[PDB]
């Protein structure tokens, strides 16, 4: 059976300044990734991420109290979008699921590492269907993959339920992601039972005129200039490839983070998987 999750975007006033005019394309160029990432054959289940709604909160008060705390912004943007959601799913720009991206700093009691923020199992739960994410760049893409496993119950890969059916989308910690499988079996196990106990009812509708996603890969949007500007502000740009995405800041600086998929790495190449490999495919 094929799911379709039917997402509100939202953006708060630091993204809106941040991104200026570019900013939907921005959170459609992210969710286009995601939404590649959960067509994956290794998550062992059919899920379509629609966008069905997209807000720009360009007057703070107009919008939930986004804070430093990350768990405090969660349950504040998660009580907010109750009130933007049309009470029956019937109505086009009802949504199943909702989410926030801010270029705030989001950090828990311990650390400001954090990147995202999700409850676990929530997904068909207007009051609770909700994520937040850290626009620290294109690989925020990738945190939003992951709060939306969080939200389809996943936990981490780690967990100690996971070990004996365990790299993946729901590590606990950044390291190299296994393009081939980027779900985990525990990933899928989870998801399936998830949906199996009948947890997935309002995923099963299909949405009425969705706002299109960017077919073209992430890089031919954005140039390695752009992406570090998006990781390290407007004035930051490409270090004087593919593997790690170094910025200026001689002094120059990476989150450890590859290239996105699509850059330019010469003429006639660009960027796939990490490698600079020939545009046309032999
Ligand atoms: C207690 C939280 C832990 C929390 C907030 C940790 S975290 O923010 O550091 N985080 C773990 C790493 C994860 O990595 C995503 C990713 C994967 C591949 C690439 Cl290529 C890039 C990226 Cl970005 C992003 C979120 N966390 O896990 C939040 O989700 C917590 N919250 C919910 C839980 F279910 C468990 N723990
Ligand atoms: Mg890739
Ligand atoms: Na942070
Ligand atoms: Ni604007
Ligand atoms: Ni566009
Ligand atoms: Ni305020
Ligand atoms: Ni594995
Ligand atoms: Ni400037
Ligand atoms: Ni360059
Ligand atoms: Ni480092
Ligand atoms: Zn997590």
């Amino acid at each position: 059976s094929h799911r379709y999750v039917e997402t509100m975007l939202v953006a708060d006033q630091s993204m809106a300044e941040f991104h200026g005019s570019g900013l939907k394309h921005y959170l459609l160029t992210l969710f286009s990734v995601a939404a590649r990432l959960y067509k994956h054959p290794s998550i062992r289940n059919s899920v379509s991420l629609v966008v069905v709604k997209i807000l720009v909160i360009h007057d703070e008060q107009k919008g939930p109290e986004v804070t430093s705390n990350a768990a405090l912004t969660l349950r504040n943007f998660c009580n907010w979008q109750k009130q933007h959601n049309p009470p029956s799913d019937r109505d086009a720009e009802h949504y199943d699921t909702a989410i926030l991206f801010t270029r705030q700093d989001l950090c828990g009691s311990q650390t400001c590492d954090t990147l995202g923020m999700a409850d676990v199992g929530t997904v068909c739960d207007p009051s609770r269907s909700c994520s937040v994410i850290e626009d620290d760049g294109l690989q925020a893409a990738f945190t939003t993959a992951h709060e939306l496993g969080h939200v389809f119950n996943m936990p981490h890969d780690d967990a100690k339920q996971c070990a004996s059916l365990n790299s993946h989308m729901m590590a606990s910690m950044l390291s190299n992601l296994d393009h081939s499988q980027p779900w985990s079996p525990c990933s899928a196990y989870m998801i399936t039972s998830f949906l199996d106990n009948g947890h997935g009812e309002c995923l099963m509708d299909k949405p009425q005129n969705p706002i299109q996603l960017p077919g073209d890969l992430p890089g031919t949007s954005y140039d390695a200039n752009r992406q570090c500007q998006f990781t390290f502000g407007e004035d930051s740009k490409h270090c004087p490839t593919c593997s790690t995405l170094w910025c200026t800041g001689l002094v120059c600086q990476t989150k450890h983070f590859p290239w996105a998929d699509g850059t330019s790495c010469g003429e006639g190449k660009w960027c796939i998987n990490g490698k600079c490999v020939n545009k046309l495919v032999p």
